[PDB]
């Protein structure tokens, strides 16, 4: 069937995307599928559905649902928006218990969803092509979202680790992920690696996909109402539904995956795996090893040859291809694991204190730095700058640029206590920038603050990316750090912390750094857990049992 088809009928408003390169990306994802399933596909789905039988999935009360949901987080069309939600206001409690109860009732009748271009920054780059169009999100009405979570959230958080072991990728910290990677690299006699990129990934997503993702969650130890839930979501929802623009036009129909909706990120990265692991075994690859996240895969496998990795690789995309996932960009063998982009980051090789190799995850800083620009020019909902300090905290682009230039502004607006909002892994999290030391410390440890030696390769990307935006150069940044540093140590408490630690680098006596105690107290269990992307998941960071002296 058509991915979606459309009416004709504007995708309506709300260098940046806009609305008006929608029509662009509509002619790329608006397509027929072809799907072929064979019996490494159905070999693979047992294996998996057997796994999945060992999960007991718990119902979320309406109250635990409502504290999920984003405080800024789309209005209902029904008179409620996420305020009304999260205080559990009777309008919003009451209507949210009759979609629930008309999930339980009604079986078949498709749910009505809006179609809306994101607006995202990217970089100025006419060197090679033209502007990205942008990416079209799909999502249901907040109470029907609201019903998401008290049937799926507790599967879309368990369930994904159960089926796919190590493989599922957002059980991981940006530490643990080099850790995953690093050891699978290590534990082949001659490794090959390389990156799968299917185009247009959300609409190769076929209903019979769809249906094979509810078969696995259908494997859960499930509540009758989560059990119907399921099943009516399905049907009604995941499988395809009706159109509508922001302003009520019926747009078209859709066909494949809903970007907005709880199970995207799961059912992804189950179907990625699926056909990956099944592809595997067509192209017969040795020792494979995969590590997936939505619709990001990689492949640490044993190599057979230059040429024979070659003819393997072919043989994974025609089997890919037929599972209706074809590429984008043709993969290709790398037998190094600092050249491989995976979720669009590298591994690198810095040194610690005492001179002992750190790995870490690094990037082009290109885009982040873009991000970071506008974000200081405009105020936006969510700080890239603060996810990115979070996730490439061991990075020199990140400790130099991004953390100097943030923590200058927020001495200047007297800022530091005031929780921000940010994205990691889909879900958003209300963050406090004075906590950075202490989360830092968690997800990549006490060498984080005190790593150096970094590889000719990556000072160069970083040199040469400053120099083709107009940034100052790393001296420049040195120099601002000393005095962020100095006017940090001097307010004490947690905000000498952030002076201290993260501004270690800028000192030519550099410091012991011994761990921070109050990092322990600071509640991560929601944190590498799972993926959420469209999800519409929220989490304000917690502090458990906090010593009075701290
Ligand atoms: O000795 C030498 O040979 C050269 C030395 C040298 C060169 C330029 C400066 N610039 C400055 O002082 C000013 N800009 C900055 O001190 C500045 C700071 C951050 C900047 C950023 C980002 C960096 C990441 C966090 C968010 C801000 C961008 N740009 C920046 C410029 C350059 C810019 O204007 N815009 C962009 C656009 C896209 C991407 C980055 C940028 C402030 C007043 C006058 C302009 C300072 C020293
Ligand atoms: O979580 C981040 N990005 C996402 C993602 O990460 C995969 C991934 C990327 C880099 C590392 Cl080091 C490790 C894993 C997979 C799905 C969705 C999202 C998302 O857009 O929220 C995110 C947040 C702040 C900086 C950078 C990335």
């Amino acid at each position: 069937s058509m991915s979606y088809t459309w009416t004709g009928a504007l995708i309506t408003p709300c260098y940046a995307t806009t609305s008006r390169s929608a029509s662009l990306r509509q002619k790329k994802v608006t397509f027929d599928r072809l799907q072929v399933l064979d019996d490494h596909y159905r070999d693979v789905l047992k294996e998996m559905k057997a796994k999945a039988s060992t999960v007991k999935a718990k119902l979320l009360s309406v109250e635990e649902a409502c504290k999920l949901t984003p405080p800024h987080s789309a209005r209902s069309k029904f008179g409620y928006g996420a305020k009304d939600v999260r205080n559990l206001s009777s309008k919003a409690v009451n209507h949210i218990r009759s979609v629930w109860k008309d999930l339980l009732e009604d079986t078949e009748t498709p749910i009505d969803t809006t179609i809306m271009a994101k607006n995202e920054v990217f970089c100025v780059q006419p060197e090679k092509g033209g502007r990205k169009p942008a990416r079209l999100i799909v999502f249901p009405d907040l109470g029907v979202r609201v019903c998401e979570k008290m049937a799926l959230y507790d599967v879309v958080s368990t369930l994904p680790q159960a089926v796919m072991g190590s493989s599922y990728g957002f059980q991981y910290s940006p530490g643990q992920r080099v850790e995953f990677l690093v050891n699978a690299w290590k534990a082949k006699k001659c490794p090959m690696g390389f990156a799968y990129d299917t185009r247009c990934f959300d609409s190769t997503v076929t209903e019979n996909d769809i249906r094979v993702e509810e078969s696995i969650y259908q494997c859960c130890d499930l509540a009758p109402e989560a059990r119907q839930a399921i099943r009516s979501l399905t049907e009604r929802l995941y499988i395809g539904g009706p159109l509508t623009n922001s302003k009520g036009q019926n747009c078209g129909y859709r066909r494949c995956r809903a970007s907005g909706v709880l199970t995207t990120s799961c059912g992804n990265t189950l179907t990625c795996y699926l056909k990956a692991a099944a592809a595997c075994r067509a192209a017969k690859l040795q020792d494979c090893t995969m590590l997936v996240c939505g619709d990001d895969l990689v492949v640490i496998c044993e190599s057979a040859g230059t040429q024979e990795d070659e003819a393997s690789l072919r043989a994974f995309t025609e089997a890919m291809t037929r599972y209706s996932a074809p590429p984008g960009d043709p993969p290709k063998p790398e037998y190094d694991l600092e050249l491989i982009t995976s979720c669009s980051s590298n591994v690198s090789v810095a040194h610690d204190a005492s001179g002992k190799r750190v790995y870490y995850l690094t990037r082009d800083p290109t885009t982040p730095l873009a991000r970071a620009a506008w974000e200081t020019a405009r105020h936006t909902p969510v700080n890239s700058w603060l996810g990115n300090i979070i996730m490439y905290a061991p990075t020199l682009w990140a400790r130099m640029i991004l953390m100097t230039h943030f923590f200058s502004i927020l001495l200047a607006q007297e800022q530091l206590e005031k929780a921000l909002d940010c994205q990691i892994y889909g879900a958003c999290y209300s963050i406090e920038p004075l906590d950075l030391p202490q989360i830092i410390q968690r997800l990549h440890g006490l060498s984080a603050f005190s790593l150096h030696s970094y590889s000719p390769g990556e000072i160069n990307r970083v040199a040469s990316c400053l120099r083709k935006l107009g940034v100052p150069p790393l001296r420049v940044w040195r120099h601002r750090a000393r005095s962020v540093r100095a006017r940090l140590l001097s307010q004490g408490g947690r905000a000498a912390t952030c002076g201290k630690y993260l501004f270690n680098w800028a000192v030519r006596t550099k410091l012991k750094l011994t761990p921070i105690p109050a990092a322990s107290q600071l509640d991560l269990s929601s944190w590498f857990v799972a993926g959420y992307s469209g999800g519409d998941i929220y989490h304000s960071l917690s502090r458990a049992r906090p010593r009075w002296f701290m």
